């Protein structure tokens, strides 16, 4: 009944802002071409300004354990 985040699923990372006693919802965005630095795209003001979700989505490839990751990195 409750869905589980599984690998190969496309997701967006959202964080909440409490600036000046206002709940602002922001997503983690990055433009791979050009500036590699990540920035935030606001999604709480979708009524006034459309969010650019095209560059805020990530795909979860692997969910290896810590020990399995260490063995990966050793080998």
């Amino acid at each position: 009944e409750i869905q589980f985040l599984r690998t190969d699923d496309e997701v967006v990372l959202q964080c909440t802002a409490t600036i000046h006693k206002e709940q602002q919802k922001l997503c983690l965005a990055a433009e791979g071409f050009g500036n590699r630095l990540c920035f935030l795209e606001s999604t709480s003001n979708s009524k006034n300004v459309p969010p650019d979700l095209s560059i805020c989505t990530f795909v979860l490839e692997q969910s290896l354990s810590v020990r399995a990751l260490q063995e990966m990195l050793a080998n």
